[PDB]
C-alpha cells in the first residue's frame, strides 16, 4: 500500500476515508494535486515537504498537478495564521507566480507517460468568474456557522483587533471550488499538502460532491515539530546560499535526523533503518547528518551546487582559501559568515575592531600577539601588521578568525 | 427642519450624526435613497412605509433614488429572518423587478426639474463584477468579527439548523457598497429604511468613508407593531389589486383598531399633523378610519378604486345590488365575501348546503321558511324555490346572504 509506505516514513497526518483511497490506489493510477500560493520570491523547505509528496505519487505510477495560486494568492490563506496579511499588487503576484512555477517544475516529471505531470493556475477560472455566479452556485453550499468553528480560522474570531476580513475569510471556498474544478478538468480524486490545509481540503471533498456527483479524497502531511520543540531557508540561491543550505542540514539535530531522511530525501526506508541502525551500534557519533546534507543539497542545487558547499566548507576549516573562486567568497558575503565593509589600508588590529570581533586595539594587541588571529588561514602574531595586497583575495576579499570557530569576511570597498 | 417634522410623525426610528444631516438638508437639496427587494411579483403595504418617506422627502425639495434589487435579489437579505430562503431563479428575480418597478414609480415625480426620482437597480454593477475585484476591493474593508455581531444575523449564528449560508451572509456587503456606488454616482448622501436595515446602512455609511472618503447618513423608520402586540400587515395586504382587491384594502383600513389609527394617518397618508392631531380631538360624537381607507385607498388604487370599494361596500351593506358592476362582482369573487360555483339548475337548498350557509337540505328547508335568506338582496322563503335566470347577473352571479350579514357569493358554472 503505498499510503502504508508514506506511513512508516512519517509522511502521513490525516487521510479521508482511507480504505477508499486505498482500494482506488490499488486499482490504478490516479491524479492528485496541491498547491501552492505566491507570497514569496521563492518557496522554502517547508514547501519541499508536500512536494516531495507528489512525486512519491508520481513514482508509483499515479499523475501529479501542481497548482500555483495565481488567484488565491489575491486573496490570502488565513489558515492557523495569527494576523491578517497586507494584500498584493496583480503585478507582484504574477511575477512571483511565474518564478514558483519555474522552482516547482524540476522537482517533478513532466515527460513520463500517461502520469506526466501538470502545472495549473486557479487565477484560469477565478478571473473570469462574476460575483454573484460565485456567492449563489458556491457560498450557498457553505454554513457560516460551520465554517466560523473550523480550527484554521477560529482563533482569529476571539478577538477583533486580530480579526479577519471577509476577504481571508472567503479563501476556504476558492481553495474548495479548485478541487472541484481540477476534478472536473483533469479527474483529480485526491488532493494532498500540510495538516494547516485540512479544512481547506475537505471543503473541496464537500462541494465537489454538490457540483459534480464525484467521490475524491484527502491526505495531510505533517507539519515538522522538531524533537526539541521549535520550527527560514528559502530554495532560491540568491536568498540562502547553497552554502548556508547544507550546513543547515549538517546542523541538524541527532533526535531529528532520520525523521528528516524519511520526508526530505528519496531514500528507501531500508537505507534510512540501516544507516540509523549503523549509527545505533557504531561506538561514534551519527553520521546521518552528513547524509542528509549531501542528499538534500544535490536535490534543490545539484551536483554543483554540493560541491560548492562541500568546498566552502572544507576551505573555512582547513584556513586554505586557494581553492576557492569568486562566486565561492560570495556565497560567503551573502550568507555563510558575518561581513563588514572596511576601505583597504586598515591594519589588522582595527580590522578586528571594526567587525565586532575584538573589542578595544589594546585588546587586539594582545590578541594578536598571542596568535589568536589568522588571515585566510595563516597566522599572523604581530601587532603591527598591516595586509600585504595578496592578502585581498580576488581583490576584495580577506577572512578573519578570532580562535578557531569566529569567523567575519570583510569585503573591502 | 424635515427631521424634525418626521419624528412628530413618529417616522424616525434612527438616525446617524442627526445634528451634521440636519444641517446639510437645511442648506439645500440632497439626493437619498431606499432599495426594495424583489422576492413576490407585489409590494405589499410595508414598502409604503419607507416609499412614502422617499416622497416626503422630495417634497422638501430633495432627490429620491429608488433602487430595486435585482442583484440582492438573487442573493437573500437575511436580515431578523428566523429561516434561510430558497434562491430564487433569474428569470422569476427578473419578472419581479419589472412589476415592482412599474408599482414603486406612480408614488414619486419623475419630471419635476432638478429633483426628479431616479430609478436604479443594483444588478447593473454587480451582475458583472468580477469575485477577485468583489473580495479584494469591497470584502477588505469588512471585518468578520463585526459582522458575526450585526444584530441582523444574531439568530441565525447559534446552531447550524438554524444557521446561515455564505450566501445571505454576504448580503451585507452588496447593500454597503450599493451605498458608495449610489454616492459616487449620483451624490447619494442619505439612505433610509425600516430599523431592520440599520446594521445594512451603517455598513454602508462604513464603506463609503473607506472607498470615496465621504460623509453619508443614515435614517431609519420603524417597524409598525399593533398596539394589541400583534406585527402589522399580517395574510399579508398587497399593492396589486389583482392579489388584494380594492374592496378588501379598503376595509382593512375601515377597521384599524382606534389605538392605532391615528399612528396609521401619519404613516401612511400626506394629511398635516396639525390635521391629524386635530381629527383626535373627536371628543364631539370617529372619521378617522374613514378618512385613512379613504385617503391610502385613493393613493393606491386611485379615484376609480376608491369609488369601487366604497360602492361595494355599500351595497353589502344596504343589499341592494344595483349600483355593482360585473368588475365589481369579480372583486367580491376574487377576496371579497365567500364564493362557491354551482352547475346551473341548482335548487335554492343545495345552494345553501353546497355554500356550507346551511349543513343539509332538511335544515335549509326550515331556514328558507323562516324567511332568512336573500337572493340578490331579495326576501325568498319558498323552500322549494329554483332561481331564475335573471337572478344569474350577468349570466353568471347571484349572492346570497344568510339573516343580516353571513354572504356567499355563487359563480355559476
Ligand atoms: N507541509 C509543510 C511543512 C512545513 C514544516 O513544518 C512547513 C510548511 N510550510 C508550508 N507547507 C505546506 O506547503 C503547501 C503550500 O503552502 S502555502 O503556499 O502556504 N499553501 C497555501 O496557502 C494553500 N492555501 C495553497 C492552495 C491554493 C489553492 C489550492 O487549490 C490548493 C492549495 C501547503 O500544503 C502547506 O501545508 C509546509
Ligand atoms: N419599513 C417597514 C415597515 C413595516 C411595518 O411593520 C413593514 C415592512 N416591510 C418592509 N419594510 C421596509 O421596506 C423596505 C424594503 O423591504 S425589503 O425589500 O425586505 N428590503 C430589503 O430586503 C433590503 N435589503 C433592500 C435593499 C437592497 C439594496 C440596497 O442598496 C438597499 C436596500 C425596507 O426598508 C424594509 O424595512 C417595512
Ligand atoms: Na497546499
Ligand atoms: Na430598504
Amino acid at each position: 500500500n503505498l499510503i502504508k509506505q508514506l506511513q512508516e516514513r512519517g509522511l502521513v497526518a490525516q487521510v479521508t476515508d482511507e480504505e477508499a483511497l486505498a482500494e482506488r490506489l490499488a486499482q490504478g493510477p490516479i491524479a492528485l494535486y496541491c498547491g501552492f500560493d505566491p507570497t514569496a520570491d521563492s518557496l522554502h523547505l517547508g514547501h519541499l515537504v508536500p512536494l516531495l509528496c507528489l512525486k512519491r505519487f508520481q513514482q508509483a505510477g499515479h499523475k501529479p498537478v501542481a497548482l500555483v495560486g495565481g488567484a488565491t494568492g489575491l486573496i490570502g490563506d488565513p489558515s492557523f495564521k495569527a494576523a491578517e496579511r497586507k494584500l498584493n499588487t496583480e503585478e507582484t503576484v504574477q511575477e512571483w507566480v511565474d518564478k514558483i512555477r519555474k522552482q516547482v517544475a524540476p522537482f517533478l516529471d513532466f515527460d513520463c507517460g500517461e502520469n506526466s505531470a501538470i502545472a495549473a493556475n486557479n487565477y484560469d477560472w477565478f478571473g473570469n468568474m462574476n460575483v454573484l455566479t460565485f456567492l449563489r452556485d458556491i457560498g450557498k453550499h457553505f454554513s457560516v456557522n460551520q465554517m466560523i468553528n473550523k480550527e484554521a480560522v477560529k482563533q482569529r474570531l476571539n478577538r477583533e483587533d486580530q480579526g479577519i476580513s471577509f476577504t481571508e475569510f472567503s479563501y476556504n471556498l476558492l481553495q474548495g471550488y479548485d478541487f472541484a474544478c481540477l476534478n472536473k478538468q483533469y479527474g483529480v480524486v485526491l488532493q494532498i499538502g500540510g495538516s494547516d490545509q485540512w479544512g481547506n481540503i475537505t471543503s473541496g471533498i464537500d462541494l465537489t460532491r454538490r457540483l459534480h456527483q464525484n467521490q475524491v479524497f484527502g491526505l495531510t502531511v505533517p507539519l515538522i515539530t522538531k524533537a526539541d520543540g521549535t520550527k527560514a531557508v528559502w530554495l532560491d540561491p540568491k536568498k540562502t546560499s547553497p552554502y548556508k543550505f547544507y550546513q543547515f542540514w549538517i546542523n541538524t539535530a541527532d533526535a531529528d535526523v532520520y525523521r528528516f531522511l524519511k520526508f526530505f530525501t528519496f531514500m528507501s526506508i531500508e537505507e534510512i533503518n540501516a544507516l540509523e541502525e549503523e549509527d545505533k551500534n557504531s561506538g561514534k557519533a551519527p553520521r546521518a547528518q552528513y547524509v542528509l546534507a549531501e542528499q538534500v543539497t544535490r536535490l534543490v542545487h545539484g551536483e554543483e551546487g554540493l560541491q560548492a558547499a562541500k568546498r566552502i566548507t572544507e576551505c573555512l576549516f582547513s584556513g586554505s582559501l586557494s581553492a576557492l573562486s569568486e562566486a565561492d567568497f560570495e556565497q560567503l558575503a551573502q550568507d555563510g559568515v558575518p561581513m563588514v565593509e572596511m576601505e583597504k589600508g586598515a591594519d589588522l588590529m582595527q580590522a578586528l575592531v571594526d567587525s565586532e570581533l575584538q573589542p578595544s586595539r589594546g585588546q587586539a594587541r594582545k590578541t594578536i600577539a598571542s596568535n589568536a588571529i589568522t588571515i585566510n588561514g595563516e597566522k599572523q602574531s604581530d601587532p603591527e601588521y598591516f595586509f600585504k595586497e595578496e592578502e585581498r583575495l580576488f581583490g576584495r576579499f580577506t577572512l578573519l578568525r578570532r580562535g578557531k570557530k569566529n569567523y567575519c569576511l570583510i569585503c573591502w570597498k
